[PDB]
């Protein structure tokens, strides 16, 4: 009943029953369409243990989303370089974004979360007060109407898709409250089980911890829903080895001071305790 | 039998759901996060343990497809499910007193065909405005079946204040493998007793239509729920329905070759072998 066994069973399922299917580069995957897992957030934190997850990247990326940044260099300057290739001069040129400064990802996550529907110009523009601040709306609704069934933050913006260096893999999420507990469901249109999915689970579990903290609630569940769940073909043999490792008890996530607004969270406010992932 | 997934979801909520009130303070039993997979392969998942309103399923979907946001254009087909949301007493509730009766605001039909366009009223001409997500999905399926971004999203944060009701069916995603077209719906709120069987039929039908248009075979319909709930007044009726054994699903037949999604008509469809319980 360790929560990571769900993830292992999803990987096993794709290895056994997935179909060969290729991505935009013509590279092969094994793929299943439509999966779901539930990770409890109650006195533990689902940071996967059968292979180490880049927690520093999880935390800094989420803080970067929250402040609305679309500059890959603003994340890279924290030592987190996962978005840098998508803002490179050559990649941006290949998409027709010649006039963009290097690092300008377009209206990706942070912009849609804080300024949905505003007109994007570039990554250095001031978007204060423009568009729908979905993130603060979710927090507001949780505080005042926890029964609400419309508590959604949606990064999928069909109008803005052509401007993005990458359309969001995490298309939308929904929050839910019962019994003083805050839950979150992510709709992820595409998930690389080997590398991306563990990171994305941590990301939305952390966001739920953050929002629960500032709304006075306790973390409940993170429900992970996938569209195209896939394993790259050259990852099959390492994953078969990983699948025979027993999960170690999940770590705990501690928030080290009372924080009042989502914008006030800082990297030093968080401590992962007892994280003991299997080595690679 | 694929209907057993639905029955076990109902059973789970009656067993493990928590009491949770809705907008009207009326009580439900609720579970957050559920998923079921309904095969579309040589059968159609129109539930059999209780009759589903198939004519309403089909006419509502045709109404979405032509982009209408006028409940009176659907009611004129004898399908009244949207009429209350467009009534003058309900629009006034939401501060929409200057709005014509029947004007639902920028709901499914507008978002599917004109996402991002500026809504005015249900009588406006939106030709060529906004993103036609429906046609874009069909195009991408035809040209890039491997695409992992084949999404139609009715959830529009900018337009929510203008809507008579924000979409329960927030988005759906299509997927192609082995010549088969699948569809996954993200439904943020599901009334298991009254709404969900209708909703399953709707998106299974959309998948049959797009598969027909694109030369593919229907695959799976994957139903994902947020707040899956049962109104307390429905508990004993569902408890009886849970005792009913499902009959084999009917088949859906498309009676002619249709070239575009806009060309489908009610007469093109025939449900074969539908034998539901009362
Ligand atoms: O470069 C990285 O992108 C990943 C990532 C995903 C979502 C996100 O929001 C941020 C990053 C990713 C992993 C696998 C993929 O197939 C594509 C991307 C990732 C996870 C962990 C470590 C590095 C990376």
């Amino acid at each position: 009943r360790h929560g990571e066994l769900q993830y292992l069973r999803q990987v096993e399922h794709i290895l056994r029953c997935g179909f060969k299917k290729e991505d935009r580069t013509g590279t092969g995957t094994l793929s299943v369409f439509g999966m779901q897992a539930r990770y409890s957030l109650r006195d533990e934190f689902p940071l996967l243990t059968t292979k180490r997850v880049f927690w520093k990247g999880v935390l800094e990326e989420l803080l970067w989303f929250i402040k609305g940044s679309t500059n890959a260099k603003e994340l890279s300057s924290k030592g987190v370089r996962i978005w840098d290739a998508n803002g490179s001069r050559d990649f941006l040129d290949s998409l027709g974004f010649s006039a963009r400064q290097e690092g300008d990802l377009g209206p990706v996550y942070g912009f849609q979360w804080r300024h949905f529907g505003a007109e994007y110009k570039d990554m250095d523009s001031d978007y204060s007060g423009q568009g729908v601040d979905q993130l603060q709306k979710v927090i507001d609704t949780i505080k005042t109407n926890p029964d609400d069934r419309r508590i959604i933050m949606c990064a999928w913006n069909p109008k803005d898709l052509p401007l993005m260096a990458l359309p969001p893999c995490h298309a939308l999420c929904q929050f839910y409250v019962v019994n003083g507990e805050l839950s979150c469901q992510l709709y992820q249109r595409s998930g690389d089980m080997g590398l991306g999915v563990p990171f994305n689970i941590a990301s939305y579990a952390l966001l739920t911890y953050m929002i629960a903290h500032i709304t006075g609630l306790q973390p409940g569940d993170f429900v992970h829903t996938l569209g195209d769940a896939h394993i790259y073909l050259n990852h099959i043999e390492p994953l078969k080895i990983q699948l025979q490792r027993e999960p170690r008890p999940f770590p705990k996530l501690k928030i080290l001071r009372k924080v009042e607004t989502i914008d006030d969270f800082k990297v030093e406010d968080f401590q992962i305790e007892g994280y003991n992932p299997h080595p690679t």
